[PDB]
């Protein structure tokens, strides 16, 4: 008949690091301040939204939107990085700059010990939404160092004083590196592409490792946001066999297989034609 | 059975390209000139160029047919490519509110708009030369709106060189076109998120379509109805249905599908066609769409 345990887990994840970070939450060197709460506020937002129910415009439900919020927060990541990097450049162009050298570090300080508190203790031992505010917390750690030891070189020999510049960039950088991967993750989920833990021919094996199916077409099978999969396929078998037993057995080889979310099958006859099938014909892989 | 790329190209890379060089003439006049009012129309030109770019930036995607881990095409990434435009598209509004509201609270500053004017006057004089289906139309209407909007950028600076009494024309209409563009931007972004978390059609409906499914002798009962649309136009159709053993379900799906066909266009669809077991209590799981 085809038919709060892991998403529970994460209640105790950001419901008080939002709180830590609020706590800490040098006028201009506060900005910062807010860019990780408001995003891990956004992330508790996406869980909330992935508590919810399915309905009729949305059959599925209301969970790629925690995606959504995700690379929105990605994207503001994108902007305060930008905003960072004028910083930097401008006060190139602007050599010139008079502050404590180490006021800022005395507040960095906590700071670095602020954020990886928060950080590490968010890292794993696996929904990618936890992840999106790891690699921000991971981020923002590397602002938490991007002037404290380059700053000690102004405190202690201002005959170089840019090197908070080029920390800065290299941080940055680091964060974008950081960013790319989950980026191009999340795009090929949102892409409907099959998901990454999964070879298509992998399946096409698993399928044909059956007497009942002869051949396939018109396959799809993509994922959910994390681990809820999708499949929709068509089989002819042999005309002598009951279709019904027969897609129950496979439904029972797919399962065996690994996870499924759900499954759809035409169950299509032997008739079928080849010759002209190349519209579902395969995926040019 | 279950089921002019250079002209493509050229006639519409070539007329980005004249919407390129518009938007380099609209901003050699914009910077140092004036920095005011004229940026305006910029970005909603710059817009509408980025949108005729991924326009034809999703047809170089669809030149490359689907594979393993891309099941569907390159379509959805013209989704990605809108809404990145978007996000431009908000952030430079931002910054411009900014500066805008900057300017007002700090009034310090001055400009000779008449030579400002002049370089933004030709400007919509180049929006009445470059003017079916209810679309180009709709387009036509795009065209007359911008008029609308571009058209108004000057009228506003004008008496001002008549009126320095009052000068602050430019953060007031800078501030409505930007309403404009935002709610333009609220829109097409609704609609496109919709469209994402795999979200059905606006066309079309979900209650419509299975009473169309159970409108045929061979249904008796339907569940994991599961329906929604690619990119734009491109619907996709995954659902269960029971009936009688009697029934010869292959021919059944058939007609299903034809009918289907009859009332619509699909690009894909699946059934599973399952049997009269029914564990309708227990098919909780599957058993209606909570509307
Ligand atoms: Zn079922
Ligand atoms: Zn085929
Ligand atoms: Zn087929
Ligand atoms: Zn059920």
């Amino acid at each position: 008949h085809c038919h709060a345990n892991e998403y529970a887990y994460a209640k105790w994840k950001l419901c008080s690091a939002s709180a830590i970070c609020f706590i800490f939450m040098v006028v201009t060197d506060a900005a910062h301040l807010l860019i990780d709460l408001t995003s891990f506020l956004l992330s508790l937002f996406s869980l909330w939204l992935s508590s919810k129910p399915p309905s009729k415009r949305l059959t599925f439900g209301w969970h790629r939107a925690e995606i959504l919020g995700a690379l929105l927060s990605i994207l503001c990541i994108w902007v305060v990085t930008g905003v960072l990097v004028y910083l930097a450049c401008e006060r190139l162009l602007y050599p010139d700059y008079q502050i404590q050298a180490t006021v800022m570090i005395i507040v960095s300080s906590c700071a670095v010990a602020a954020n990886i508190v928060l950080t590490v203790v968010l890292h794993q031992r696996a929904n990618a939404s936890v992840r999106a505010a790891f690699v921000h917390a991971l981020g923002d750690l590397f602002q938490s160092i991007s002037v404290l030891i380059s700053a000690l070189i102004i405190y202690f020999k201002p005959e170089y004083k840019i090197a908070d510049p080029i920390c800065t960039f290299i941080f940055s950088i680091l964060v974008l590196a950081s960013t790319i991967t989950i980026l191009k993750d999340f795009s090929i989920l949102l892409m409907e592409g099959v998901p990454k833990s999964l070879n298509y021919s992998g399946v096409k094996e698993l399928i044909l490792a059956v007497d009942g199916v002869l051949s396939v077409h018109s396959l799809h099978i993509w994922s959910l946001t994390m681990n809820q999969v999708i499949l929709s396929a068509h089989v002819a078998t042999a005309a002598s066999r009951d279709s019904q037993v027969v897609r129950r057995e496979i439904a029972k080889a797919l399962s065996k297989s690994f996870t499924m979310h759900s499954l759809t099958i035409q169950m299509e006859s032997p008739v079928d034609q080849d010759p002209d099938c190349l519209f579902c014909e395969d995926p040019c892989d």
